[PDB]
């Protein structure tokens, strides 16, 4: 995968795990806190996290969407001093706890340029909050299309749970992707679940990092 690391000279380390497809910008406007260096993980081609984690005091990992699945893999027997899932579950491809099968699948059999916009105005919302995030730059199509390609092979294979533990996930009001009752089935008797009238993109809500976790 690809990563976007930000040196602020940090003892502790955000871990961001951003959707599939998403741009990494979508979390530029989050405020770090003090002593906290930030990693973007994204492009989930593979599961290969080429960065050393052993320096860090603190870890803590806030992951969205698709990147829930990722994180566990990834993060699997590696100490975290919090785990926040942000509409995302353990079963990203699941009629109970997920993005529904035809809904995954056949965004995949389907996608082209015009149907990754539509996606993404199903994930932004209204057409205010989607023509916002089409100002992040977007990451090339042939990329995410093989993204895409990579995860449903990946989460077809490997229906695996609760590799890692969660400290607490955000279920969005309105997401049309993970649907709010998916999630809550999944989430509740697992970890702390908190309710926001949002979307599926719903880091816009939010100005601090600190307020996933605290």
């Amino acid at each position: 995968m690809k990563t976007k690391f930000y040196d602020y000279q940090g003892e502790h380390l955000i871990l961001y795990f951003a959707g599939w497809g998403t741009p990494p910008d979508a979390v530029n406007h989050l405020i770090l806190p003090e002593n906290h260096d930030l990693l973007i993980c994204y492009d989930y081609q593979d599961l290969n996290l080429d960065f050393d984690l052993s320096a860090y005091r603190h870890i803590r990992l806030v992951a969205w969407s698709m990147g829930v699945w990722v994180a566990e893999r990834v993060l699997q027997g590696i100490r975290l001093k919090s785990a926040t899932a942000v509409n995302g579950t353990g079963l990203p491809c699941d009629d109970s706890f997920g993005i529904p099968y035809a809904i995954f699948k056949g965004t995949l059999e389907n996608l082209t340029e015009n149907t990754r916009l539509k996606f993404e105005r199903r994930i932004c919302g209204d057409k205010a909050s989607f023509e916002r995030y089409q100002l992040f730059p977007a990451r090339p199509f042939d990329e995410i299309h093989q993204e895409l390609t990579a995860l449903f092979a990946m989460i077809q294979q490997d229906k695996r749970i609760d590799l890692i533990h969660w400290a607490n996930a955000w279920v969005s009001s309105r997401d049309k992707i993970f649907t709010p009752a998916n999630q809550h089935q999944y989430w509740a008797l697992r970890c702390a679940v908190q309710e926001i009238e949002g979307e599926h993109y719903v880091f816009s809500r939010f100005t601090h990092w600190s307020a996933l976790w605290d």
